[PDB]
């Protein structure tokens, strides 16, 4: 079988994208964050704290006739920007732009954090790492994916995720309409339960590539790109007037600067991100102040290939007995 749903930004500047998911019997359709960084499956809910849900589609599992209580399972998570939700586990049937899995760990946000409650676009997440992160106790649980894989017509899912436009994520099958050239396949190592690889190096707009490795993440649930120190300062030191706030947090630059290019190596290819897509616009309304979307990793302790990076490119992601990635341009 093979599932396709559209992504949707959920503002101006793609912090976010939203995917619609339906879930329960009849169907109740939640607009879905799909993070390949995590590996939990979470939903608004009628459970949730009725302070902390602000316009969001919640999960009503009593109005589902296939839904059932995971008797004891309780799971509770922290993202590494200091988000966190937790509740309780109930199984049910959850459909993906027409690839549909029975049994699916469905969690129930009893309680949200702040940044969950301001953001009334997304009404959860759905994680894509590897079952090995899911925080579902005292028995963990597997993802949407693990869970699709023996049906789909070929175990893996692609992201497509468009530049201030709708993009596509794909189970099952490899769309060749959807990218340029070839797709390069790199190694994935899943020792820390993250679709983690090593790039082959960089280059700042018309420069020279810098051969060296970079190991970081493909992380859809995040939205910069977050990579070494000395990496990030060669880049914004070809930005006239752009410097490190620390009251911002971040490289900041005028907002009347023009970005150069980033590329980043797979294998022997290149995938390019323009400029434009490194401008996040003003740190607050009104200012000439602008937010850059390259930032360094050394407060995190990884880097993070997020939306910046992997919006540049058609990006397999190959859940075989040997994992990979694969990178094409489009
Ligand atoms: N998008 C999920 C996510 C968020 C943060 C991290 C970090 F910070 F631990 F690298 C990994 C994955
Ligand atoms: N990386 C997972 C993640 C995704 C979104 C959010 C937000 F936007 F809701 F804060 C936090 C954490």
């Amino acid at each position: 079988s093979t599932g396709s749903a559209t992504t949707t930004p959920i503002d101006s500047l793609d912090d976010a994208y939203i995917t619609p998911v339906q879930i329960g019997t009849p169907a109740q359709t939640l607009n879905l964050d799909f993070d390949t960084g995590s590996s939990d499956l979470w939903v608004f809910s009628s459970e949730t704290t009725a302070s902390e849900v602000d316009g969001q589609t919640i999960y009503t599992p009593s109005k589902s006739t296939t839904a059932k209580l995971l008797s004891g399972a309780t799971w509770s998570i922290s993202y590494g920007d200091g988000s966190s939700s937790s509740g309780d586990v109930y199984t049910d049937t959850v459909s993906v732009g027409g690839l549909t899995v029975t049994g699916q760990a469905v969690e129930s946000a009893k309680k949200v954090s702040s940044s969950f409650t301001e953001d009334s676009t997304i009404d959860g997440l759905l994680g894509l790492a590897f079952s090995t992160l899911n925080t579902v106790s005292p028995t963990q649980q597997k993802t949407f994916f693990d869970n699709a894989k023996a049906s789909l017509d070929s175990p893996v899912f692609t992201a497509d995720l468009g530049y201030h436009a709708p993009g596509t994520y794909n189970f099952g099958f490899i769309d060749t309409t959807a990218y340029t050239g070839s797709i390069t396949y790199t190694a994935v190592s899943t020792k820390q339960g993250f679709w983690e690889w090593t790039s082959t190096g960089y280059a700042v707009g018309s420069g020279t590539f810098k051969s060296t490795s970079i190991d970081g993440i493909a992380d859809t649930g995040t939205t910069l790109l977050y990579l070494p120190a000395t990496v990030v300062s060669a880049y914004w030191a070809q930005v006239s007037g752009a410097k490190s706030s620390s009251s911002v947090g971040g490289y900041v630059f005028p907002c009347s600067a023009t970005l150069p290019s980033f590329t980043f190596g797979v294998g022997s290819a290149r995938i390019v991100i323009p400029g434009d897509y490194i401008d996040f616009g003003p740190i607050s309304t009104g200012s000439s102040s602008c937010f850059g979307g390259i930032q360094s990793s050394a407060g995190i302790g990884i880097n993070i290939f997020g939306d910046v990076a992997l919006k540049a490119a058609f990006v397999v992601f190959n859940g075989a007995t040997t994992p990979t990635l694969g990178f094409a341009s489009k």
